[PDB]
């Protein structure tokens, strides 16, 4: 029904809000992994 | 200790290998989170 | 395999460590050779 | 002894010639060792 659909979509919006809050931590993790890949290639990995 | 240094460096090589291997997956997560943020900011 | 690759890369890190330990002796040798080149040019070599 | 002095000075000229000629190669070794040290310190 429309109520269950709205409840599910609010849950989806909360999911999107939480993903957005994760973004700065995720971007720092990506930078650290880029550094690791550069070192990994440099030593001949 | 010789063996302890190898133990430490082996795990640091493994950690560096794992970070490097996870980079494409993490880049896809960052993109998906950016899409989620843009839609959340526009809607909410 | 991944084990042989890790073993080879540890060997590479030990190579880099040994090169780093050689650096002070190498810099003293470079200074002595710079002195020698200055004298060599001075006497018309 | 006249010949002994020439023997000594000839080899000192040769040693000085050899040091001077090795300078560019040794400078490249120093640079490579500095690169190895920077990466070893950052990783290990």
């Amino acid at each position: 029904s429309d109520v269950e659909n709205f409840e599910r979509l609010f849950s989806k919006l909360k999911e999107m809000k939480d993903k957005a809050a994760t973004l700065p931590h995720e971007q720092r993790k990506v930078h650290a992994e880029k550094v690791a890949k550069a070192f990994w290639m440099a030593i001949g990995g």
